[PDB]
């Protein structure tokens, strides 16, 4: 009913493009898949098109679409991310890795005709060649210490620890913001903290629903395509809103 809902109504094709430079190690990632807001579901296959990804794939999960979360009927007024469509929104993060480097990220999420686009620039700085990021020491998971076709999607995510990020309004920016923590596991059994600060602004001039403070609840699953030669990641995210 409200701005930009009808654009999400079925199966929306996704395009993700990313270019990155972490300590001078240059890389590109492209990818495609599908968002289904009615399920709060996202599925992607993202490929490193330049060869070996120089950071661990788990560290880019958050960077590589809150518009595909499913907002319940009582909360459709708080859906900032759909309300900004089709023109879209700039998503900006700082990510601090404890006792290591950090990422700066800037992405534009928007409709390019039918296709929902996440076009990203990533830089990162002050990493240790030998540390957990440029060392590739993180495990490959995101386990943070229609009734039918849908239940197939939910099967892959049942059991995974949920992760809740609080979304707050920023009136000055006519946007939203969030602070959260991602605790990556390592193989050795300890944790790698990734301290996320996020800012989202509309690309359009005209106004938006600035939401009451609510949470987005995620479960993410990382897998592989068994027929894919390249360095790659399959990511599925189940995202719903609550708490207001």
């Amino acid at each position: 009913v409200s701005k930009g809902e009808e654009l999400f109504t079925g199966v929306v094709p996704i395009l993700v493009e990313m270019v990155g430079d972490v300590n001078g190690h240059r890389f590109s990632v492209s990818g495609e898949g599908e968002g289904i807001a009615t399920y709060g579901m996202l599925t992607l296959k993202l490929i490193c098109t330049t060869g070996e990804l120089p950071v661990p794939w788990p560290t880019l999960v958050t960077t590589l679409m809150a518009c595909f979360a499913r907002y319940p009927d009582h909360m459709k007024q708080h859906d900032f991310f759909k309300s900004a469509m089709p023109e879209g929104y700039v998503q900006e993060r700082t990510i601090f890795f404890k006792d290591d480097g950090y990422y700066k990220t800037r992405a534009e999420v928007k409709f390019e005709g039918d296709t929902l686009v996440n076009r990203i620039e990533l830089k990162g700085f002050d990493f240790r060649e030998d540390g957990n990021i440029l060392g590739h020491k993180l495990g490959y998971n995101f386990d943070l210490s229609d009734f039918g076709e849908f239940l197939k999607m939910v099967e892959n995510v049942r059991g995974i620890n949920s992760h809740s990020v609080y979304i707050t309004a920023d009136k000055q920016k006519n946007g939203v913001k969030a602070h959260f923590e991602i605790r990556h596991n390592l193989e050795d059994g300890s944790v790698q903290l990734a301290d996320h600060y996020q800012q989202n602004t509309p690309i359009g001039d005209g106004p938006v629903l600035l939401p009451d403070n609510h949470y987005l609840r995620h479960q993410s699953a990382l897998s592989k395509d068994p027929n894919e030669k390249r360095d790659h990641m399959v990511l599925q995210e189940f995202v719903t809103a609550a708490g207001i």
